[PDB]
Order: C-alpha cells, then structure tokens, then sequence
C-alpha cells in the first residue's frame, strides 16, 4: 500500500545495488548516494525511473546527507573504509537519518569486533562497524543490524587475495586460504539475495525487527565442501589447499593487507567463528525465513561464475 521511498548510500556496493533493483521493481522510489555517476552500475541505476542518484563524498558531506534522506522512511546503509572515517560516517549518517524525522527502519550493515569474545585482534575493515552499530542503538530511531556472509562472488582466477579459484596448466582449479578445511563458513550470493532479504525486513517492520542482529547468510560451508560445489557444477577437479598466510600475488592497498593479517591470525592461527557473537553460535534460519528463494554456491559455480570469469577476460570456459 504505496511502497516507502528507501535511502542508500554506496550505491554501486553489491548489498546497496542488489537492494536497489528489486525495490525499484515492486514500486519502491530510491534515493542512493554513489561517490561518482561514472561506472557500468551507477549508470546502470540512474538508468531506473523509480531511483535518484546524489553523487559526492560521504566524508564531511553532512549537506549531502540530508538532502539523501529527505522525504525517505526506511535506510539501508553500508560504509566503507576507503575515505577513512567511517566511524564518524556513519555516525553522521545515522544521526542524519534521526534529523530527517521521516526515518521509520534505519538498516545497518554491521560486522564483529572480534577482540570482544576470545584472544584475538579485531579484523580492521570490520570491528569499526561494530562501533557504530553501539552508536545507531542509542538513537530513538528503529533499527536492524545485518551481518553479511562471505560473497559467492568473492570468488575469481584472477590473482586477487584470498579467494582465488586458481586455474592450473591441468585445467583443474585450486583455491588456497588460511581457513580451516573443515570448519563451515557463512555464505552470501549478494547479488540475487541480499535486496530480496533486506525488503522482507522492511515488510516486516520495525517492531519486529527494532535491536535485531541478523545473519545475512544463507548456507554454510567450509571450503572442502565449497570446492565440491565448484567441482560438482564445473565438472572439474577441484580442491582446497590450507595456508598459513594468504597468498599477495598483486599490490594491494596498505588497510587490505592489515585486513588479511588479521584473517591470517583469526581464523587461520585460531580458527575462530566467522560471526563471533553468542547468537550466531542454525545462523541461516532468520535469512531463509526472511527469502526462501536464496540461491546457493553450485548454482554460483555453475550458472553465474563462468559468465564473470568470462566478462573479466578469461578463457578456460572457451
Ligand atoms: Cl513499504
Ligand atoms: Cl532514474
Ligand atoms: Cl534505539
Ligand atoms: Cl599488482
């Protein structure tokens, strides 16, 4: 009965963009912040008749953010570390949001601070949302915090960090990680399920969701079953290999390296749970409930993974 219009802000991001396409499609209006109106995606989203896009930086842009929130009654936000401070970001936002006193379900996307439950060190890009998930609670604003699984499409042969799915001169792919073989980890097809399950929040409402934490995963699985699914939709031998460190084939920026050593004494020196918190210990039954449609990671494997590989320039799917 006449959809709210939604306020996002890292619009091309893979949860913003996902939430975008589907809630133009049932009628929501969008009005999406993006850094620049440049790009295959934020031409692709000003493209949508139900979405606005402002364009300009989050950092000491609080004119932007009230002029991104106007006339909106639910947000969905996700910073970034990129410009620095996204702690006072997203402070800035949330109280932004509270400002423009038409906000009814503020969105949050959070991550754990580790350090908080065991002898480890707090993975950098994520335990600073955590900070401001504590700020965004002290609002007398509604609001849900999701916690994102690891993305399906994370996953690609070129040389990137951590999730590489290296072809071998045999043709059979490997991916080696610091992450225990047999321990589950949470996953996410971000493009086809986190804007189905972020609208069903926003169905549901705030006094259903008002201080929620939700596991925005639908499947778990450890890479030894990860590679099976590769395997098993690419009918080709693949296998999981545990390493200490993460393997840098590239330069990468000085904050993604700080982040990898961090996962390398996480979850591969102490072999700690992805989503830490006593909540999350099944972690997938909010998500599942939330969008039954979820889409898992053979069918990643199989049917999306070939096409990226593809479009990135690759030539094992001839
Ligand atoms: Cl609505
Ligand atoms: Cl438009
Ligand atoms: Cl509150
Ligand atoms: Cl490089």
């Amino acid at each position: 009965q006449q959809k709210k219009t939604i306020a996002v802000v890292n619009a091309t991001g893979r949860q913003a963009a996902s939430l975008i396409r589907v809630a133009a499609a049932v009628g929501h209006h969008v009005r999406a912040q993006v850094h620049s109106l440049k790009g295959l995606i934020a031409e692709e989203l000003q493209a949508i008749p139900n979405v606005t896009l402002f364009q300009g930086p989050l950092l000491n842009n609080v004119p932007l953010m009230d002029t991104l929130f106007e006339g909106a009654h639910l947000a969905f936000i996700n910073t970034t570390s990129q410009a620095g401070d996204e702690i006072a970001i997203g402070k800035d936002l949330a109280d932004a949001a509270k400002r423009a006193g038409t906000i009814q379900h503020y969105i949050y996307s959070s991550m754990p601070d580790h350090s908080l439950y065991g002898p480890w060190p707090a993975v950098p890009m994520w335990a600073p949302k955590f900070t401001v998930e504590n700020y965004v609670r002290q609002l007398g604003l509604p609001s849900t915090f999701v916690y994102a699984g690891i993305y399906n499409n994370n996953f690609t042969s070129l040389p990137y960090p951590l999730f590489q799915m290296e072809l071998m001169p045999d043709g059979t792919f490997e991916w080696h990680a610091p992450f225990d073989p047999d321990i589950p980890l949470p996953w996410l097809d971000a493009e086809h399920d986190v804007g189905p399950a972020l609208l069903q929040i926003f169905k549901d409402g705030p006094q259903k969701w008002n201080g929620h934490r939700i596991a925005l995963t639908f499947e778990t699985l450890s890479p030894v079953q990860v590679c099976a699914a590769f395997s098993r939709a690419l009918n080709r031998r693949v296998t999981y290999v545990q390493v200490p460190k993460v393997e840098i084939k590239v330069n990468i920026p000085v904050g993604y390296r700080e982040q990898l050593e961090a996962i390398e004494v996480v979850f591969g020196e102490h072999k700690a749970p992805y989503f830490p918190l006593p909540e999350f210990s099944r972690v997938t039954d909010e998500a599942r409930k939330l969008w039954s449609g979820w889409r898992d990671m053979e069918e990643y494997a199989r049917e999306v993974f070939p096409i990226e590989e593809e479009a990135n320039g690759l030539d094992w799917m001839l």
